[PDB]
């Protein structure tokens, strides 16, 4: 029979957790949290425009959402 692993991991880049894929971070958050606090501070608290732009993050490629995480949250 099969050796595989049942049921393996299929988290999104997405939802895996900040210091897992990103050496440069320290968080435990998933990756999208990290980006909406971001955004949420860029708009004062405002949930309506940080939802308005987070929708695009969840059509972005993991390639693509590593170039946005290095650009806004990796200071
Ligand atoms: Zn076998
Ligand atoms: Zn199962
Ligand atoms: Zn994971
Ligand atoms: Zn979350
Ligand atoms: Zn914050």
């Amino acid at each position: 029979g099969s050796m595989a692993t049942v049921d393996p991991e299929k988290t999104l880049f997405l939802d895996e957790p900040m210091n897992k894929v990103f050496d440069w971070s320290n968080s435990e958050a998933p990756v999208r949290d990290a980006l909406w606090d971001y955004y949420m501070e860029k708009n004062s608290r405002d949930t309506i425009k940080t939802e308005e732009e987070m929708k695009p993050v969840l059509d972005m490629s993991d390639d693509e959402v590593k170039a946005l995480a290095e650009k806004v949250l990796k200071k």
